[PDB]
């Protein structure tokens, strides 16, 4: 291990982090060492963040101009002067701490310059402040309410509805609500948006939405326009199929087939039109090593930085250097980027060490590691998930020391391949057994079996319906695990593919019901 002199030289980087949170978690940096230690945190969030502040807690920030603004209290802030009686009502929570006489007293001094502050005070006054802003069509006062409480909960017209998207918090707004499937009026409302006022992601949550109601050439038209407006082509071609599965126009299901961008979409349009699999890369460097450390987290975190801040030109300058077989991942990696996003790369690194499972599980392997870490060994999170399998401390030291007693056991193990393989091996086994689809194993994996469980003890989840499975895609509560599925299934069949081992995506999609 490292002191904190040692890594106080390294260059600010995930893994510098994820070091400096290994003393802080051992005791091991006193109130000493700390003094100093924001300005050598690369990302400042989170565990580290929490840690570090209780060794030195943070008072900041108040902005010097506004100090006095915050001497006030509820019951002296008719004392304030004028700025910091607006400063001050910036905060819901303050405003809905006022006596109602003093809501009323400030809403009256700022109905003429803050007719927003006017209308949340005397929203404020009333039993239902959602309400009062909704009758006002305030639109910044909605979603300041909405922050203040996702409880309020209102049916909203069309006129209210359509000026909705025009606010930056609509997409994250729509998002929620709906994948929550929460405030049901809002949600009810949301089916009177023209699709002409939405677009991207916003657009296609609204189709989602329509298809919960049965709404289904409302919500036609609404992933119409998210495909008319995506940047990415993999977004693209998740609305195409959509627009296919509700009206089945097999032009759009021809151009769904025809996509540059390998996902499940596109997989399935091929095979349901004849299609031939796509073109995989291979990649076989004849040179077998250079002078990189793959075990060194340090080294792949300054190499990771100046690929992606090479340019068109730089980026063929590495190709070469890290064409090797040793530095494999390393080259699969800046291909990817450097031909645009435009070839697929589907490699198996320290391959000996997964040679003997069934190919089935292979597969699955491969599919998990691709998406985890693009096959990097040192690969670290931010929450300092570890390796190639992406595994957090706490399971890789369970399974590490209690399960399988590896002599002398660190979590750091995790960034040697042979580790990496077996763990996920021992972790997918778990999972498999207990949930068998390769999606309900990927959920599960990267968003845990408890999260996984839950949802599929639910009554409108990856159940038997018109447009199942894809509509229970859609609807997994969390973002991160909803994506995470879609790739790693996409990288799944490729995999089985590419070791003689195919599978339709279609018995895929049966077993999910
Ligand atoms: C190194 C790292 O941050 N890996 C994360 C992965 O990142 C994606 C990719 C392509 C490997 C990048 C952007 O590095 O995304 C997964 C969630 O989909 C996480 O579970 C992984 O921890």
């Amino acid at each position: 291990q490292y002191s904190i002199e040692k890594l106080k030289k390294e260059e600010n980087s995930l893994a510098k982090d994820y070091y400096i949170y290994r003393l802080l978690e051992k005791n091991k940096i006193s109130k000493k060492d700390a003094q100093d230690l924001n300005s050598h945190i690369f990302r400042y969030i989170g565990k580290i963040k929490s840690e570090l502040e209780k060794i030195i807690p943070l008072k900041p920030y108040i902005n010097p101009k506004y100090a006095k603004c915050y001497t006030y209290t509820a019951n002296t802030i008719l004392d304030a002067n004028l700025t910091c009686q607006s400063v001050r009502l910036n905060s819901l929570v303050f405003i809905a701490s006022l006596n109602s006489k003093d809501r009323t007293t400030l809403a009256q001094t700022f109905k003429n310059q803050r007719p927003d502050l006017t209308n949340l005070l005397l929203a404020f006054n009333t039993s239902d402040p959602m309400s009062y802003i909704v009758q006002k069509e305030d639109i910044n006062g909605f979603f300041k309410l909405y922050n203040y409480s996702k409880k309020y909960d209102l049916d909203l017209n069309t006129s209210l509805v359509n000026k909705l998207p025009n606010h930056i918090g609509f997409k994250d707004f729509a998002q929620n609500i709906i994948i929550k499937k929460e405030n049901p009026k809002f949600r009810h409302s949301m089916l009177e948006i023209n699709p002409e006022n939405v677009s991207e992601d916003s657009a296609f949550y609204l189709g989602v939405n329509a298809l919960t109601y049965d709404k289904t050439e409302l919500a036609y038209d609404f992933f119409k326009k998210a495909a008319q407006s995506f940047k990415s082509q993999s977004n693209k071609d998740n609305a195409i199929f959509w627009m296919w599965l509700i009206k089945n126009n097999e032009e759009d299901l021809k151009t769904l087939s025809q996509s540059s961008s390998l996902n499940i979409y596109s997989l399935y349009a091929k095979e349901l039109t004849n299609t031939p699999f796509p073109k995989i890369e291979s990649l076989n460097p004849s040179k077998k090593k250079n002078n990189f450390n793959m075990q060194d987290p340090f080294a792949w975190q300054k190499i990771n930085k100046q690929i992606r801040d090479a340019n068109a030109s730089q980026l063929d300058v590495l190709a070469k250097e890290f064409d090797t077989q040793e530095t494999l991942p390393i080259y699969a990696y800046i291909l990817e980027r450097k031909n645009n996003f435009k070839k697929h790369y589907f490699i198996m690194p320290y391959y000996d060490n997964i040679k003997d499972y069934n190919k089935t599980r292979q597969a699955l392997i491969l599919a998990i590691a691709r998406q985890e870490s693009r096959f990097i060994p040192t690969a670290i999170s931010v929450s300092y998930a570890l390796g190639m399998m992406q595994f957090m401390p706490f399971l890789a030291n369970h399974i590490g020391e209690k399960e399988l007693k590896i002599p002398n056991f660190d979590q750091d193990f995790m960034f040697k391949p042979e580790i990496a393989y077996y763990f996920g091996n021992y972790h997918l086994n778990y999972l498999e057994s207990r949930l068998k689809s390769p999606l309900f194993v990927a959920y599960a994996y990267n968003g845990g079996i408890g999260f996984t469980n839950r949802m599929l003890a639910r009554n409108d989840m990856f159940k038997t319906g018109k447009f199942e499975p894809f509509l229970s895609m859609e609807l997994v509560p969390y973002q991160e695990s909803r994506i995470y599925g879609k790739k790693v299934l996409a990288n799944y069949i490729v995999y089985r593919h590419l070791l003689n081992d195919s599978i339709k995506i279609s018995d895929i999609f049966e077993n999910l019901i």
